[PDB]
C-alpha cells in the first residue's frame, strides 16, 4: 500500500503491547512489512494512523492553549478522548509545556518551581510539537513523527532526534552515548547487580542529545512512573509511560555544559559537601566488632594511607536492625566513634529503609513508634505492608507522608544520642524486597498487572520490591516508586541538619531525578573485574550530567575477589571519583590498601596522596557545582563539544575544565592511548608534590602514554591554575597545611584559576559571606591573586609553594612581592620553574620573573 511506504528507520511500532498477526497488525489500521532479518517494528503505524488533533490553539501572556481531540480509540485501553496542551516560554532557555485531562487530576511528581533561543510551532492533524533551534533553524524536537498515545496507564510521545548522539536515561551499565539500534531503556528502580540491558537502582528520565558543530539541547519528562524509552536509528525516541501526565521540558543550552546547568534549575543544583566527604572513606561488609574496625584504622595509619572515615554495614546492628547496635562485637560502638572523633575522622554507617515488624510489641521503638504514628505503607486492607529483608519481617516507611518524616528524624536524632555518627549510607532503597510484593502476596487489580508492562528484570511491577497498588500519602506506589529513594534521601537529609546542626552527608543507592539537591550516589553492587572497572567512567560522567556530582564506583569492586593489579588500576582511577569509597562483600578476600604487597601499596598511596594534595580544587569545583551547575567530573565532549573526535571518549574523564585523567583500564597494559583535544597538557608528575614528555602539544589527537603499574597519567591543561594542599592522613590535618599553585602557562604567559574555601561544614555559608573566594591570574610573567571575597575562614591560608609549567628560559631572577625569593629551581629539560614563598592567599601579592 501507498500509505505504507515508510522507511525502516522510521517504522514507529504499533504492536509494543503484544505478539501480534498480519490481520490483527492490519485490523489495528497498521502496515505489516516483515523486517529482512527488540528490532524494527513489523507492524507500524502508516502517516495516516490516527492520532490527536489540534484545536482551538490560543495565545496567552505565558504563551499558548490549546485542546487535544482524539476521535479513534487506540488498541489500549482508557484512552483520554480530550486533552489540553499548555505551552510555556518560561526564559529564553527554557521550553516548557504540559498534556493534562482538563476533567480530572492526574497524578503528578512533587516538586517545587525553580528573543528566545527556540521557536516552537504545531502541527495539527496529527498534532505535533515542532521546537526550532532560532539560530541555525536544526529541527530539535518534532512529535509528529509518531501518533500521541494518551490512556489512563499508557502515554507514548515521540520525536525525531538531531543526531545519532543521545546521553542520560539513567540508571543503566552503558556507554555514555547512547545505542539508537532498537534499544528500550527501562526506569524502574531495581535491585540488581548492574548487569547490561536491565533497569537499575535509578530512574533519570533526561536526555542530552548533541547536534552537528557542537551545541546540544536537554529533554526533562516530569514523570515518575514505570517507563520505557525507545531509541531507534531514524534518529527519533519515544517516551512510553504507564501513568501520570506529559510535562515536558526542552533546555536549549546551545553549550553541553548550559544545557546541564538549566537542566539543573529545574531540579536543583547539586548540594555543598562538607569537605571531609571528599576524603576517603572505607568499608566492608565483615568487620564484625569494634576491635576489628579498630583495626582498621590502625592498620591504615601505620601504613601511611590517609583514610577519613571509617564505615560500618549491617555489622554494628542488633540483627541487621536500624537504630540498633549488638552488645557483643558492638558493646562500646559509642567510645568507638567517639574515638574515631578524637583522632580528627569521621564515621558513616549503613542505613536500610525497612523496619523490623516480627518483635515483640514495645520492644523496638522504631516500630512501635511507626505504628503508632502511621508511618508505613500499607495495604489493601490498611495495614502496613509487609515484606521480607535483612531483619527478617519489614514494614515499609512511607516518606511522602510528613509524619514519616518526623518519624524518621526522631529515630536519627535518638540514635545519634547514643552514637555520634557523621552521615547516613542509605541502602536498599529501590525499595528492595528479597519476597515479590508482600508476604501476602498482591491482589489483582490494573496497577498490578497493567495493560503495558515495561521491560522490566522479572516482567511485573512487583519483582523484587513491593505491591504496586499499595498506599502512600501522596498516591499509590505505581505512581511513587520511583521516588522512593529521592524521599528517603531527601528525609534523611533533613534529619541529619537536625541532629547535627551541620551539612549533611547521605550516600544512597536508589536515585530519581533531582536527587543531587540532597545527596550523593554509589554504583552499587559491582564486581571486582576489568570490565566493571572500565565502566564505572561512563557511570560517573552519567552521574555528574544528571546533577548527582558526589557519585562513584566501590573502588576496587564490590562482588567477588579483586586481584592485586585491578585493585592498584581501580585505586588509581577511582582517586578521581568525585566519592571515593573502597567497600567489599562479606565473601570477598580483603582489599584495603595495606593489605597488598608493598609495590601495590605504594602505587595506591601515591593515588591517595595525590587526591589530597588536589582537595582544595576538588572542593571548588564542588562549589561550582553547587552555586552555578557545573559538573565536577565531566566528559571530554562537555568541555569540548565542538571538537566531535571527543563526542564518543568515555575512557578519560575530566576534573572540572582542565584536568585530564588517562587511566589504563587493562590487565597487562604499561600504555595507554588517550584523545588530547587541541591545546598544550603539562604532565602532572612534573609538579613536585609531597620516554614521557613534560607536554603534550595536541592538534587534537590520539596519543600513546606511557603507563606503567604505578602510574596513572594526569595532564593539566594550558591556560589554568590548581590550588594544591600539603599532607595529611585525614582532611582535619590536611586543612591546616601550607598550599601551592600549580601554575600551566599558555604559549602566550597566560593562566587562571581559582580558590573558594570555608569552614569545611557549616549551614548557609553562601548566603551568610562566611567564606573566602580568590582568583589568581599568570599574565606577562608575573602570578598574582585577586580578592573576590576574604573572611576569617580563609585569612590563614598560607601560599609556600608556585609551581609554574612552560617556562621556556631559566630565569636570571625571581621575585616576591619584589624581594628575590629564599628559593627557586628551574629544570630546563621539563620547564618547570619552582619557586618557596611565604605568602597568604588571602592578602595581595604579585610573583614575578625574568
Ligand atoms: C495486609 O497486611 C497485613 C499485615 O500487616 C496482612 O496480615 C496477614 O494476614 C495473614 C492472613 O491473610 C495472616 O496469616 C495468618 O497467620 C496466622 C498465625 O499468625 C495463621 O493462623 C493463619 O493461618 C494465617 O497464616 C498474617 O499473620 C497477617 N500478618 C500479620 C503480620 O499479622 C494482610 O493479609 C494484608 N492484606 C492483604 C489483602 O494482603
Ligand atoms: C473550540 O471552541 C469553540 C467555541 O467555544 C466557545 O464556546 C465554549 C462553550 C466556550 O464558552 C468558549 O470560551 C467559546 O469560545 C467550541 O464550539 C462551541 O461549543 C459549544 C459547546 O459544544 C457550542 O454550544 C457552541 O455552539 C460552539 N460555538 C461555535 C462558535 O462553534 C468548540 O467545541 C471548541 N472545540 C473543542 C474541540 O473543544
Ligand atoms: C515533523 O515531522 C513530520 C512527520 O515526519 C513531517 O511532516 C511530513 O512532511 C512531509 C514532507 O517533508 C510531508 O510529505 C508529510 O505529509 C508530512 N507528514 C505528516 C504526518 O504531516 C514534518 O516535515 C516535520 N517537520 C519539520 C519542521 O521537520
Ligand atoms: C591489621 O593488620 C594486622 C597485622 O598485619 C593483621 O593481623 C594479622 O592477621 C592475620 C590473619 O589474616 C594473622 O595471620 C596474623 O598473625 C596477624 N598478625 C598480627 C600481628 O596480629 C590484622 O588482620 C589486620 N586487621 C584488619 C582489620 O585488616
Ligand atoms: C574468593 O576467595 C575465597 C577464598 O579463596 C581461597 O582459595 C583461592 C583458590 C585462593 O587461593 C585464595 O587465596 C584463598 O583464600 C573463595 O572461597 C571464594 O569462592 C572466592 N570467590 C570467587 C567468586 O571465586
Ligand atoms: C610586561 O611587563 C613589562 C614591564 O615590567 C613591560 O615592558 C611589557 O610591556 C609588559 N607586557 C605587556 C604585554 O603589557
Ligand atoms: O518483532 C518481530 C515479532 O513481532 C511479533 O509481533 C510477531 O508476532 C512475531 O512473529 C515477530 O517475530
Ligand atoms: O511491530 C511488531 C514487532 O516487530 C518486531 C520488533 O522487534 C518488536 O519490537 C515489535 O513489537
Ligand atoms: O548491607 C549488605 C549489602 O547490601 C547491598 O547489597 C549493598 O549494595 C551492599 O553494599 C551491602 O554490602
Amino acid at each position: 500500500p501507498t500509505q505504507c511506504d515508510v522507511p525502516p528507520n522510521s517504522r514507529f511500532d504499533c504492536a509494543p503491547d503484544k505478539a501480534i498477526t498480519q490481520e490483527q497488525c492490519e485490523a489495528r489500521g497498521c502496515c505489516y512489512i516483515p523486517a529482512k532479518q527488540m528490532g524494527q517494528p513489523w507492524c507500524f503505524f502508516p502517516p495516516s494512523y490516527p492520532s490527536y488533533k489540534l484545536e482551538n490553539l490560543s495565545s496567552s501572556e505565558m504563551g499558548y492553549t490549546a485542546t487535544l481531540t482524539r476521535t479513534t480509540p487506540t488498541f489500549f485501553p482508557k484512552d483520554i478522548l480530550t486533552l489540553r496542551l499548555d505551552v510555556m516560554m518560561e526564559t529564553e532557555n527554557r521550553l516548557h509545556f504540559t498534556i493534562k485531562d482538563p476533567a480530572n487530576r492526574r497524578y503528578e511528581v512533587p516538586l517545587e518551581t525553580p528573543s528566545p533561543l527556540y521557536s516552537v510551532e504545531f502541527s495539527e492533524e496529527p498534532f505535533g510539537v515542532i521546537v526550532h533551534r532560532q539560530l541555525d533553524g536544526r529541527v530539535l524536537l518534532n512529535t509528529t513523527v509518531a501518533p500521541l498515545f494518551f490512556a489512563d496507564q499508557f502515554l507514548q510521545l515521540s520525536t525525531s532526534l538531531p543526531s545519532q548522539y543521545i546521553t542520560g536515561l539513567a540508571e543503566h551499565l552503558s556507554p555514555l552515548m547512547l545505542s539508537t539500534s532498537w534499544t528500550r531503556i527501562t526506569l524502574w528502580n531495581r535491585d540488581l547487580a548492574p548487569t547490561p540491558g536491565a533497569n537499575l537502582y535509578g530512574s533519570h528520565p533526561f536526555y542530552l542529545a548533541l547536534e552537528d558543530g557542537g551545541s546540544a539541547h536537554g529533554v526533562f519528562l516530569l514523570n515518575s512512573n514505570a517507563m520505557d524509552v525507545v531509541l531507534q536509528p531514524s534518529p527519533a525516541l519515544s517516551w512510553r509511560s504507564t501513568g501520570g501526565i506529559l510535562d515536558v521540558y526542552i533546555f536549549l543550552g546551545p553549550e553541553p555544559k548550559s544545557v546541564v546547568q538549566q537542566y539543573l534549575d529545574v531540579v536543583g543544583y547539586p548540594f555543598m559537601p562538607p569537605y571531609w566527604g571528599l576524603g576517603f572513606h572505607l568499608c566492608r561488609w565483615g568487620y564484625s566488632s569494634t576491635a576489628i574496625t579498630r583495626q582498621v584504622v590502625e592498620n591504615m595509619t601505620r601504613a601511611h594511607f590517609p583514610l577519613d572515615v571509617q564505615w560500618n554495614d549491617l555489622d554494628y546492628m542488633d540483627s541487621r536492625r536500624d537504630f540498633t547496635f549488638n552488645k557483643d562485637g558492638f558493646r562500646d560502638f559509642p567510645a568507638m566513634v567517639q574515638e574515631l572523633h578524637q583522632g580528627g575522622r569521621r564515621y558513616m554507617m549503613i542505613v536500610d529503609p525497612a523496619i523490623s515488624s516480627s518483635g515483640p510489641a514495645g520492644s523496638y521503638r522504631p516500630y512501635d513508634e511507626g505504628l503508632r504514628r502511621g508511618v508505613f505503607i500499607t495495604n489493601e486492607t490498611g495495614q502496613p505492608l509487609i515484606g521480607k529483608v535483612w531483619p527478617g519481617s519489614t514494614a515499609f516507611p512511607d516518606f511522602t507522608n510528613p509524619t514519616a518524616l518526623a518519624w524518621w528524624e526522631d529515630m536519627v536524632a535518638e540514635f545519634h544520642d547514643q552514637v555520634p555518627f557523621d552521615g547516613m549510607w542509605i541502602d536498599m532503597n529501590e525499595p528492595s524486597n528479597f519476597i515479590r510484593g508482600s508476604e501476602d502476596g498482591c491482589p489483582n487489580n490494573e496497577l498490578e498487572n497493567p495493560p503495558y508492562v515495561p521491560g522490566v528484570v522479572g516482567g511485573t511491577l512487583q519483582a523484587a520490591t513491593i505491591c504496586a497498588s499499595s498506599h502512600q500519602f501522596l498516591s499509590t506506589h505505581y505512581n511513587l516508586h520511583n521516588l522512593y529513594g529521592l524521599t528517603e534521601a531527601i528525609a534523611s537529609h533533613r534529619a541529619l541538619v537536625k541532629a547535627r546542626g551541620t551539612r549533611p552527608f547521605v550516600i544512597s543507592r536508589s536515585t530519581f531525578a533531582g536527587h543531587g539537591r540532597y545527596a550523593g550516589h554509589w554504583t552499587g553492587d559491582v564486581w571486582s573485574s576489568w570490565e566493571q572497572l572500565a565502566s564505572s567512567v561512563p557511570e560517573i560522567l552519567q552521574f555528574n550530567l544528571l546533577g548527582v556530582p558526589l557519585v562513584g564506583a566501590d573502588v576496587c569492586g564490590f562482588l567477588g575477589n579483586t586481584s592485586e593489579e585491578l585493585c592498584v588500576r581501580w585505586t588509581q582511577l577511582g582517586a578521581f571519583y568525585p566519592f571515593m569509597r573502597n567497600h567489599n562483600s562479606l565473601l570477598s578476600l580483603p582489599q584495603e590498601p595495606y593489605s597488598f604487597s608493598e609495590p601495590a601499596q605504594q602505587a595506591m598511596r601515591k593515588a591517595l596522596t595525590l587526591r589530597y594534595a588536589l582537595l582544595p580544587h576538588l572542593y571548588t569545583l564542588f562549589h561550582q557545582a553547587h552555586v552555578a551547575g557545573e559538573t565536577v567530573a565531566r566528559p571530554l565532549f562537555l568541555e569540548f563539544p565542538k571538537d566531535s573526535s571527543t563526542w564518543t571518549v568515555d575512557h578519560q574523564l575530566l576534573w572540572g575544565e582542565a584536568l585530564l585523567i588517562t587511566p589504563v583500564l587493562q590487565a597487562g597494559k604499561a600504555e595507554v592511548t588517550g584523545y588530547f583535544p587541541l591545546g598544550t597538557w603539562y604532565d602532572l608528575q612534573t609538579v613536585p608534590i609531597e620516554p614521557r614528555e613534560p607536554a603534550i602539544h595536541s592538534e587534537g589527537q590520539w596519543v600513546t602514554l606511557p603507563a606503567p603499574l604505578d602510574t596513572i597519567n594526569v595532564h593539566l591543561r594550558a591556560g589554568y591554575i590548581i590550588p594544591l594542599q600539603g599532607p595529611g592522613l585525614t582532611t582535619t590535618e590536611s586543612r591546616q597545611q601550607p598550599m601551592a599553585l600549580a601554575v600551566a602557562l599558555t604559549k602566550g604567559g597566560e593562566a587562571r584559576g581559582e580558590l573558594f574555601w570555608d569552614d569545611g561544614e557549616s549551614l548557609e555559608v553562601l548566603e551568610r559571606g562566611a567564606y573566602t573566594q580568590v582568583i589568581f591570574l599568570a599574565r606577562n610573567n608575573t602570578i598574582v591573586n585577586e580578592l573576590v571575597r576574604v573572611t576569617s575562614e580563609g585569612a590563614g591560608l598560607q601560599l609556600q609553594k608556585v609551581t609554574v609549567l612552560g617556562v621556556a628560559t631559566a630565569p636570571q631572577q625571581v621575585l616576591s612581592n619584589g624581594v628575590p625569593v629564599s628559593n627557586f629551581t628551574y629544570s630546563p629539560d621539563t620547564k618547570v620553574l619552582d619557586i618557596c614563598v611565604s605568602l597568604l592567599m588571602g592578602e595581595q601579592f604579585l610573583v614575578s620573573w625574568c
